[PDB]
């Protein structure tokens, strides 16, 4: 094949590949009252999904029914955001609700149980991430007096009172910065259209 434009889906591909296997792999690590369980099982699947559909795109370089499945997949990929897209819209108190109680039973096994490897890392990212601590105003304090490991970067006790916490960001997250959320959705919907267009060019560019 001639055009190298073709041999650049395969770099773009094998790094969702890596990313798959490493989603995946970070998951099941994170497995190591319920609902926190729930949330993992989403990144297994997320992971999972990233590392075969990441395995045919990326394995596309050796150029089929391996390219055609990998096409296929990116359609019902994309049929399944706009469903999720469409839905998650209407329900976006719903899903807002349930990372709410994920970030709380991460975060009451991360402080009561000192070793709760995996609800330590989910509540420190959830920290480093949205600049908060606790639960509410009073779980700032008794996070920071006690658990002062979770809470972000130097974050002292005094200024936690006063900052908002996660669940005034969890909710302005997905009230007034939907905007965000928007922008991740359909760059991740302009990829796979342009990977769909760029899979049957290479499937019409592979027959010689
Ligand atoms: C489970 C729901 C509610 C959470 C959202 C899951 C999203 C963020 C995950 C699940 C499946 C993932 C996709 C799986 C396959 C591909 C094709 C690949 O070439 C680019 C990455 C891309 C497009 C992934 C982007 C992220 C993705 C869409």
């Amino acid at each position: 094949s001639t055009k190298s434009i073709k041999y650049l889906l395969f770099v773009f591909n094998f790094v969702f590949w890596l990313a798959g296997g490493v989603i995946l792999g970070v998951a099941l690590w994170l497995r190591h009252p319920n609902t926190f369980y729930v949330g993992i099982y989403i990144l297994i699947a997320v992971g999972a999904v990233m590392m075969f559909v990441g395995f045919l795109g990326c394995y596309g370089a050796i150029q089929q029914c391996l390219l055609g499945t990998f096409f296929t997949c990116l359609v019902i990929l994309f049929a399944c955001e706009v469903a999720a897209g469409i839905w998650g819209f209407v329900n976006k108190d719903q899903i807002a609700k349930d990372v709410k109680q994920f970030y709380d039973q991460a975060l009451q096994q991360a402080v009561v149980d000192d070793d709760a490897n995996n609800a330590k890392a989910v509540v420190k990212t959830f920290h480093e991430t949205l600049d908060c601590c606790g639960s509410s105003t009073l779980t700032a304090l008794t996070t920071s007096v006690l658990k002062n490991n979770l809470c972000p970067s130097g974050s002292n006790i005094i200024s936690n009172l006063f900052k908002e916490d996660c669940h005034q960001k969890i909710d302005d997250l997905f009230s007034g910065k939907l905007y965000l959320i928007g922008i991740a959705a359909i760059v991740v919907a302009v990829i796979m259209i342009f990977e769909m267009i760029l899979s049957m060019v290479l499937s019409s560019g592979i027959r010689n």
